[PDB]
């Protein structure tokens, strides 16, 4: 049981972009580190204020993710910080070690 | 070993005796169907949408005698039009049911997600 | 795999008490249940809507957690209930049972 950390960017508040880059995030955290759904136990989402289009959490059902347990909130608010972000924490099962975890930043997320 | 369960119900109004009473009937529920006492349970995460602010859910779990389990409690991610007077609950437990048969748990207006 | 409670206050909305305070509680949690970063999985971290300065995660690194995954949120907008408070949930790897995890409540925070 360890935890993997996936961040990316939107260009733009709309549904479809939050989907399509959080959907391409969680594709790469799967293979990068060699998973399927029933790898999988949990999966958090925030966004930031400035995105409000969409649950991230539709890429998991586009997916077909539909027997893991997930949940979207907000990240915390702080002033400066990064915009148009997405972030996801997933809880796994795995017969790796920790200091083999492979997290997952793309897009503007890069500077972390 | 380690799997998580989703739980997720509806309040009729914004006030503390329903956002804790639908909580506790929601965490019986998800511990009745997966078989759970609190010796099974990780961790309690609550989320309610923007439209409840009258209490704490954790209560719920401690009204029921919770009281040696890591709660924590945020916001519902906000997005204009989703389901309303909504509390989810994410928990993590220590079980030997496969992940296949772990029952998530959706009361009320919560059954259409 | 268990689960650890923190929590604290700041006595202002500043980058150097949220993280000075935060780092404080993690050792303190660390300390108290003889963890190394190795034995933990994640960590979440809450911030009440009043405080904005900082990640407080940024007090994780200082500590050179630098391979954890962490997530930051506000708490739940709850008129009525502690501010300046900064609330930490950790999951760790322990042979330690449930009964001996130890959870720490520090300055303003020991009220809950």
């Amino acid at each position: 049981v360890w935890a993997i950390r996936g961040a990316t960017t939107v260009s733009d508040n709309t549904a479809d972009e939050i989907v399509a880059e959080t959907q391409k995030l969680l594709k790469e955290m799967a293979e990068k580190n060699g998973l399927e759904e029933d790898d999988i136990i949990s999966i958090i989402f925030t966004v930031t204020k400035d995105l409000d289009a969409a649950f991230p959490a539709i890429a998991a059902r586009n997916m077909g993710w539909t027997s893991t347990a997930l949940m979207c909130m907000n990240e915390i608010d702080v002033p400066g910080s990064l915009e148009k972000c997405i972030r996801v924490m997933m809880h796994v099962n795995t017969d790796k070690d920790k200091k083999d975890i492979k997290h997952v930043y793309l897009n503007g997320a890069k500077v972390l």
